[PDB]
């Protein structure tokens, strides 16, 4: 079974972990990839109820399975504050416009 659900898209906890530890990892170094320059801030506009507080950064999580190195970053993220501790996993499948639904 899926610990989180995209959209079509199928990710293990695993999957998650990995995913976030690269993306906090550039943060601390102050890096970006890719031309919307992630680890990025993410302002939750959506306005989800996450149990971690605030700053948040959104980082790509692959379906492939590989960590984001730059290139498309497809349609989910994992968000994380600067405590590396997860806030959710979101995408923008699903999801009118530019915003974002939580993955199931
Ligand atoms: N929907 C949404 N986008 C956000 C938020 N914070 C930052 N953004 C960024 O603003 C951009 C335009 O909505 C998004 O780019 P993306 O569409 O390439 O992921 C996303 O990275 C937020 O809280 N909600
Ligand atoms: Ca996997």
């Amino acid at each position: 079974a899926c610990d989180y659900t995209c959209g079509s898209n199928c990710y293990s906890s695993s999957d998650v972990s990995t995913a976030q530890a690269a993306g906090y990892k550039l943060h601390e170094d102050g890096e970006t990839v890719g031309s919307n320059s992630y680890p990025a801030k993410y302002n939750n506009y959506e306005g989800f109820d996450f149990s971690v507080s605030s700053p948040y950064y959104e980082w790509p999580i692959l379906s492939s399975g590989d960590v984001y190195s730059g290139g498309s970053p497809g349609a989910d993220r994992v968000v994380f504050n600067e405590n590396n501790q997860l806030a959710g996993v979101i995408t923008h499948t699903g999801a009118s416009g530019n915003n974002f639904v939580e993955c199931t």
